[PDB]
C-alpha cells in the first residue's frame, strides 16, 4: 500500500500518506483552545503521522466563524501548547493553519462591530450566507478595502502568528490561501479590482502571497511553512478567468522564495473541486511545476489516495470529513476496514464530545 511507505516531509520524517485535513469545527469556545481540541486531536494523532489544525486566528479581526481558536494572544499559545503536547506524546507531528477570513465575515464578529476587511469593497453575493452564533445564517455585508499600509500590518500579524505557533509548541504552521478567504481574495480577479500594485496583472496580484510567505519563512524558516490555495474552487464568490494560469502563477512565486531561501518550503497543499478529467490534469500541471512535496485534497477516498500517490500525482493525501467521522482513519484505511459516516448536523456545534469526540474506534 504506497500510503503507507513513509515519506520525508524537509526535516520531519512521516510513516505514512495520510494527512490530518484542516477543519474548522467551531469548538474553540471564544476563541480559546478547549480541552476538547486536546482530546480530538489526540484521538486522530499516528506516530509519524502529520495534522493539520482547524484554520486559527491570526488578529481579532481575522474570524468569520464562531468559537474558532485564535494564536495571536499569550493566553491562546499557552493552550494550544497542551493540546501540542498531548499529539507529540503519540508521536505525531502538527502544524498550526493561519487563517484570515477577510471579507468572508459580519459584524458580529469583528471588534466595535466595525466591517470585515478585504482586497476590494465588493461584498460576497446573496448567493451565500454566514453561520451566525445563534445557529442560523446571516448576511455578508461590505468590506473595507486596506491600503498598502494595512496590507503591511496584516503581513506582521501573520508574521507574529507563526512565531507564536513555535512558541507553543507546533511543528510548522500552514498559510490558508485557498477558498475565498483574504488570500483568495487578493488573488482572484473575480474578486480584486484593484489598480494600485496589488491589481491588475498576475504578478501584482500574487504579490499578497508572496509577501505573507515570505514574511512567516524569514521568522520560523522555510522548512517549517506549507501553502495552501486553490486556484479552481469558487466558494465565496472566489472566480478567477483563467484557474491554471492563476495557480501556474502562484507556484512560480514560491519556487523563486525557495530558491532565494536555499531551503524548500513544507508542502504545497491544493484542494480541488469534485470536468473530473479537466480537473485531474490541472492538479498534475500544479504539481509539476511545483519543486516540493505536494497534498492534494478533496473528495479522496481510500482508493483514490492510493492511486494518487502510485501514480506520482502527490506526496501526502489529506482527508477531511472522513477523519471528522472516523477518529481512527489511518488505521481504517492501512486495514481496508468499513468507515463510519459523518453527520454534517454537528460539524459546527459547540458540544465539546456530541459529534466531536464521539465517533468510535474500530
Ligand atoms: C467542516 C469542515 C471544515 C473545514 N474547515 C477548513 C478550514 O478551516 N481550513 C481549510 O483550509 N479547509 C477547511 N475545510 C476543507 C478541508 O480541509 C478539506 O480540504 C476537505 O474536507 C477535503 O475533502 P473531503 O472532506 O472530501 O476529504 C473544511 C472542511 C469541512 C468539511
Ligand atoms: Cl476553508
Amino acid at each position: 500500500n504506497p500510503l503507507f511507505s513513509p515519506y520525508k516531509m524537509g526535516k520531519f520524517n512521516l510513516s505514512h500518506r495520510v494527512v490530518l485535513a484542516p477543519m474548522t469545527r467551531c469548538r474553540a469556545l471564544n476563541n480559546i483552545p478547549q480541552a476538547a481540541l486536546g482530546e480530538y486531536y489526540e484521538q486522530r494523532a499516528t506516530a509519524g503521522g502529520f495534522l493539520i489544525t482547524e484554520g486559527t486566528m491570526i488578529s481579532p479581526t481575522s474570524a468569520g466563524f464562531p468559537h474558532v481558536p485564535g494564536i495571536f494572544t499569550k493566553e491562546q499559545v499557552r493552550e494550544w501548547k497542551k493540546i501540542v503536547d498531548v499529539v507529540h506524546a503519540k508521536g505525531a507531528v502538527i502544524f498550526c493553519q493561519l487563517w484570515h477570513v477577510g471579507r468572508a465575515s459580519h459584524e458580529v464578529y469583528q471588534p466595535a462591530g466595525a466591517a470585515p476587511i478585504s482586497s476590494t469593497e465588493k461584498p460576497i453575493s446573496n448567493r451565500w450566507r454566514i453561520l451566525m452564533p445563534d445557529g442560523t445564517h446571516g448576511i455578508y455585508p461590505k468590506p473595507r478595502a486596506i491600503g498598502t499600509y494595512e496590507i503591511s500590518q496584516v503581513v506582521e500579524d501573520y508574521r507574529r502568528s507563526a512565531l507564536n505557533a513555535i512558541e507553543a509548541g507546533f511543528d510548522g504552521i500552514e498559510i490558508h490561501g485557498a477558498h475565498g478567504y483574504l488570500i483568495d481574495q487578493f488573488l482572484k480577479d473575480g474578486i480584486n479590482d484593484r489598480t494600485d500594485e496589488y491589481g491588475g496583472s498576475l504578478a501584482n496580484r500574487c504579490k499578497f502571497i508572496t509577501q505573507v510567505v515570505q514574511a512567516v519563512v524569514s521568522a520560523i524558516g522555510a522548512d517549517r511553512v506549507g501553502v495552501r490555495v486553490s486556484p479552481a474552487i469558487d466558494h465565496l464568490d472566489a472566480m478567477d478567468s483563467n484557474p491554471l494560469s492563476l495557480g501556474l502563477a502562484v507556484v512560480e512565486r514560491l519556487n523563486k522564495i525557495q530558491l532565494h531561501s536555499g531551503s524548500k518550503l513544507a508542502y504545497l497543499h491544493v484542494t480541488q473541486p469534485r470536468s473530473e478529467e479537466e480537473e485531474a490534469r490541472l492538479m498534475r500541471t500544479l504539481r509539476n511545476a511545483y519543486q516540493g512535496t505536494f497534498i492534494c485534497s478533496g473528495g479522496y477516498t481510500r482508493e483514490l489516495g492510493i492511486e494518487a500517490v502510485a501514480q506520482g500525482d502527490a506526496d501526502l493525501v489529506s482527508y477531511g470529513r472522513l477523519f471528522i467521522s472516523n477518529p481512527d482513519l489511518v488505521m481504517r484505511i492501512k486495514l481496508n476496514a468499513p468507515l463510519n459516516k459523518p453527520n454534517r448536523k454537528t460539524f459546527y456545534t459547540q458540544d465539546p464530545v456530541v459529534g466531536y469526540t464521539d465517533y468510535p474506534f474500530l
